[PDB]
C-alpha cells in the first residue's frame, strides 16, 4: 500500500519549577496526532523521540524532569519514571545549555510503532515524564517539552477537507 | 516518490436564485485544498469534476448554472462562462431530479495536474461557474455545487501541525 | 556541464538580547549569495547550516534562539519555529562556550538544493530564526548567527567582470 | 504538438543623436509581441536578432550604439553593454549605408527561446542597447533599431 | 580539477586624441581580472585579446594605438610598442569604422595562459598600448579598448564573499 | 625519495584579554619551523591545526578568539575572520575547560601541504587570528594558541650540523 513518512514536531508543554507536574500520554490517543492521523486509515511511527530544551532562564535555576517511554498497558506513576527501564532523569539549566544528551528516543523494537489501524493496540507507545518542584517563579516558563517524530501514513479514507 | 491518493469532496456552495452568483477559483489557490495539501511538497491531480446537485425545493423551481473548467491564465468573467470552449450550461430541477448529465470533469489532459511542486505552474485548472436568478426566497437553496477529485500527494513537509 | 564547489561563509547577523528579532531568509533572494551567484547561471546547494556561535559576553548572559530551516513555501512566524520539524532551541552561553549542538544543518534532501537555474523554485530552503527578548545591553551583541555551505555552480553568464 | 511559425518584425525606435537614450526589454514581456503570442498557450523562439540600420541623414553623422543579448536575469546598464560579453559597438553612418555587419543575433542555443509556457523562466532572452549622441538636430532620425525574428506559437488558449 | 571557462569582457579605457596616452598592464595584476579570480586557486587563460573600437566622433577624426602583447617580465615603454615584436599599430576611424583588422590577440602558446595558480609565474601575457594625440576635444572619446577572453577558473577559495 | 613524518609542537602564543591582538603567519615563513625544515630541501604537511586550550584564570572571565585556516595569498583582515570559509569563533572559558571543540584543523585538500621546495609556493597554508578586546588584567595570560602537526621531510640538504 502506498504511504507517506509524515514528519511531525510540536512543543508538548512549557513548564515552570513552581510545582511538579506529571503527563502521561499515549500517542495514539494524543489530540495533535489524531489530525494528523485523521485523513488517513493507518499510522505507523518510523521514529519519535521527547526532547527537553533548555530556556534561557534555566541558566541560573536547573529542572530535573524525568521521562520514560513506556508501553501502553504500562502507565508509570508521577516522580517514578527512573524505576522503568529507559526511564531517564534530565537535568536541564546550569553553565551548559548546550548538551544533546535531553533526547530519549523510543526503543520502537519495544514498543508497537501502529499508532493507528483497523484494531486498537494496547502496546502503543506511551510517553510519561514528571517534573520535580524546583524553587519556581509562576511565570518564567524556564523549561520545554517537545515532541518530534515521523509517521508512515497510508490509506487515506473519506474525511473532512 | 512515494504519495498517497487523496480523494477530496467538499460542497462550494449553495445556490437560490434570489441573484446572479458569479464564483471563479484556481485550484491551487482554493481555500480547502490549500488547507488539505499545505502539508505536502508535491500535489498532483488525477481527476476532479463540478457538479449541481439539485435540491428538492428545485423541483418546482429550476435553476440555471453555467460552468466552465478554464486554464490557471484565463479568467471567465460573470455570466460569461458559454463564452469560452467547454463551457456548459446546466439547469437543474424540475421532474428530473437526478442525472449525471450535470457533471462537469476537468479534462487534465489539455490542463496542468498539478496543483503544487518545485515550480508555480500557470496552467493549473480553473473552475468559474455563474448562478442565474430565477426567483430564490433568500433561504430555499435550490441547488448546490460540488467539487470532487482525488489529489496524488508526495513529500510531506514539516509544517504547523 | 562543468561546474565548481564554491564554498561561502559569512555572519548572517549579530543579536544582543535587548530585544527579540525575527529573521526569515530564503537562500535564493538573499542579497550576500546572489552576488555570488551572479556570475553563473545555475547554483545548487551541496551543503549549507546555520550556527549560533556564543560570544564571551554571553558567559554571564546566555540568549536562546529559536531555528529552523523550512521549505521555501512555508514561512514560519516568530516565536514558532520548534513548531516545525527540525525546529531547534539553541540556548547560548553560560559556563560552556564550546559545544558545537549549535549546529543546524539544512535537510536537503527534504528540500530542493538548486537556488538558481532556469526557473524560480518555490521549494528552496529557506532559514527562520527568533532571538526572544532577554536582559540585553544594547551594545554588547553577545550572539552571532553565521551562515556556511557550499554550492556547485555551473554555466557561467555573460555579467560584469 | 501542432504550431505556427510566427515572423515577426518592428522597428523597435528609431534614433538621432541629440542624446543619449538606453533601451533594454525582455521578449517576454514586450508588448508588440506579447500581445502576438496572447493567444497561445506556449510560445518559443526560432531565431531573433537586433537590426541597426543606418538612414540617409547618417551618410555625413554616424551614429554609435552598443548593443548586447543577456538572459533576462541580468539587465545592462545605460551605456554599459560593452561590459558584458558578447557586447558589441556597432557604428552605422558614413560612406557604407548599408551593411549585414550591424546585426545582432541572440544565441538561442545559449538562451532560452521559450517566451512562453507552463513556467515563467529567469534565462530569456533580453536585448539592450545605448544610442550615443553625435549631436543629432532633434528631427534628423539617423538610425533605427529594428528587432525582426520568427516565433513559434503552440497549444491555442480559449481567452474570449 | 573541476573547472568553468569564464568568459570576461570590459572597456579597458576611451581615449581621445588630447594627449598621448600609455598604459601598460600585466594580466595577474589587473584590477578587473583580480576581482572576477580572486575567489578561486587557479586561473588559466583560453584566449585573450585587445581591440580598438571606432566611435562616431573618430569618423572625420582617426586616432592611431600602437599595441603589444609582451611578456610578463618585459615592460613596454611609452610609444615603443613597435620596436617589440608583434607590436601593431593601428589606425581607427575615416569611412571604415567597421573591421576585425584591429583586433590584437595574445599568443598563449608563447606567453603563459596562467594568470594564477600555485606559484607565481614570471611569463603571465602583459598589454601594452600608448595612444597617440590627434587633436581631440578632452571629451570627444575617438576610440575605446576593449579586452576580451576566456579564463578556466578551477578551485574556489573561502574567499571574503 | 626517502622522507619522515616530523611530528612538531609549539605554543604559538600565550594571550590576555587585555587588548585585541591580530597574528596571521604562513607556516612556509614561520621562524619556528624553518628551523626544523632547513636541514631538508622538501617538506609536505601531513596534517597541521590550531588549537586554543583555555587556562585557569579564564575559567571566570572566557575570550573569544576568531581563528581560520585561509590560502597563502588570503590575508583576512583582524576580526574579520568568520567571514571566510571554515573560519570559526571559539570561545575558552567559563565552568566547562574540557571540551576539543576549540581545535581547528587545516583542510589540505583545500591547502598545499609543500611548505618547502625547488619553488615558493603561494597556496601555502595560511593560519589567522584575532583575540577580543576582554576585561584584561595584563598579566594572567589567560589563553594560549597552540599548533602542532606533522610534516614529512625529505632529501636533507648540506647545512648546518
Amino acid at each position: 500500500a502506498p504511504s507517506v513518512d509524515y514528519p511531525f514536531q510540536w512543543v508538548v508543554a512549557s513548564y515552570d519549577g513552581s510545582e511538579a507536574k506529571n503527563l502521561s500520554d499515549d500517542l495514539s490517543g494524543s489530540a495533535t496526532l489524531t489530525k494528523v492521523m485523521a485523513n488517513y486509515r493507518h499510522a505507523e511511527l518510523t521514529s519519535v523521540e521527547l526532547e527537553v530544551c533548555p530556556l534561557a532562564a534555566a541558566f541560573s535555576k536547573p529542572i530535573s524532569v524525568s521521562a520514560v517511554w513506556t508501553i501502553a498497558s504500562i502507565s508509570p506513576a508521577s516522580a517514578s519514571e527512573t524505576s522503568y527501564y529507559g526511564g531517564r532523569l534530565f537535568t536541564v539549566g546550569g553553565p551548559v545549555l548546550m548538551s544533546s544528551t535531553t533526547h530519549l528516543p523510543a526503543d520502537l523494537t519495544r514498543l508497537n510503532p501502529v499508532l493507528k489501524g483497523p484494531v486498537k493496540y494496547t502496546d502503543c507507545p506511551r510517553f510519561s515524564y514528571s517534573v520535580y518542584s524546583n524553587g519556581g517563579t509562576k511565570g518564567t516558563n524556564l523549561c520545554t517539552i517537545i515532541l518530534r517524530g515521523v509517521v508512515r501514513l497510508s490509506g487515506p479514507s473519506g474525511n473532512l477537507l
